[PDB]
């Protein structure tokens, strides 16, 4: 059983495919964007999959799935898992809590949060995969 066709423009790895999105966008607009193509922000959660992030990257930075909920103190990825994968650069993150808090892949794919009404040019979704 075969899990890697994907929609156009999107990229496959393993059981899922994603989207490199241009365009500068604050994060909850990059979350939107991300629902308007049936995908939502990517959740990272292996040293796979973040390579496969990481080799795709922009150089400018791009938004991804995790933001701080200060109802329960945690980042909490927009798929509902907690942190367990974790590409911190060092001394990250820093801005938990703080309430309005979201999280960032650098162009060296290490991660920082950041105030969500930052404007980052990339963004990144992911969705299943079908198969055959």
């Amino acid at each position: 059983f075969v899990c890697n066709t994907c929609p156009e423009k999107w990229i496959n790895f393993q059981r899922k495919c994603y989207y490199f999105g241009k365009g500068t966008k604050q994060w909850v607009h990059a979350r939107y964007a991300c629902d308007d193509m049936e995908g939502q922000l990517v959740s990272i959660h292996s040293p796979e999959e973040q390579d496969f992030l990481t080799k795709h990257a922009s150089h400018t930075g791009s938004w991804i799935g995790l933001r701080n909920l200060d109802l329960k103190g945690e980042f909490i990825w927009v798929d509902g898992s907690h942190v367990d994968y974790s590409n911190w650069a060092p001394g990250e993150p820093t801005s938990r809590s703080q309430g309005e808090d979201c999280v960032m892949m650098r162009g060296s794919g290490r991660w920082n949060d950041a105030f969500c009404d930052r404007k980052l040019g990339a963004w990144v979704c992911d969705r299943l995969a079908t198969c055959t």
